[PDB]
């Protein structure tokens, strides 16, 4: 039984820079249970957008892309002006891999490690600070 995080327990909500819809998404694994409440990013441009132009995230916030079909996917930071984690997940819900300190502004590719239901975006630096890892669930 673990404790009752708010962020994981309070309704939807909407965004009021994107309005986006706001759902929690937990990450859980062997550092534990992790709570972030996401912008659901869900069509092709709404996912090409992603967190451009943004020059603040807190660490109980995050976006969350889902993906269908479930394509590979590739991210890079255009516009991007905060770093970021981009965490990758797979068709089971697990994380596959994690492109950690993503740049500010580089146009560099960030290839998912294959066929990709979902993406979450949290501050950079930030999975490694928490532990998460590859074959840690997600869940929204």
């Amino acid at each position: 039984g673990g404790t009752k995080t708010a962020a994981e327990a309070a309704a939807p909500a909407v965004h009021p820079v994107s309005g986006l819809q706001i759902v929690p998404v937990t990450v859980t694994g062997t550092s534990g249970r992790h709570v972030f409440r996401s912008e659901l990013a869900r069509t092709s441009a709404e996912q090409a957008k992603g967190l451009m132009f943004r020059t603040e995230l807190g660490d109980e916030e995050g976006m969350i892309f889902l993906r269908n079909p479930p394509d590979m996917a590739t991210f890079w930071m255009r516009n991007t002006v905060i770093p970021l984690d981009i965490i990758f997940v797979g068709l089971d819900r697990r994380v596959m891999n994690i492109a950690a300190n993503a740049v500010p502004y580089d146009e560099t590719p960030l290839p998912a490690a294959g066929p990709t239901l979902a993406v979450l975006e949290i501050n950079g630096g930030l999975a490694a600070r928490l532990g998460i890892k590859p074959g840690d669930k997600v869940e929204w």
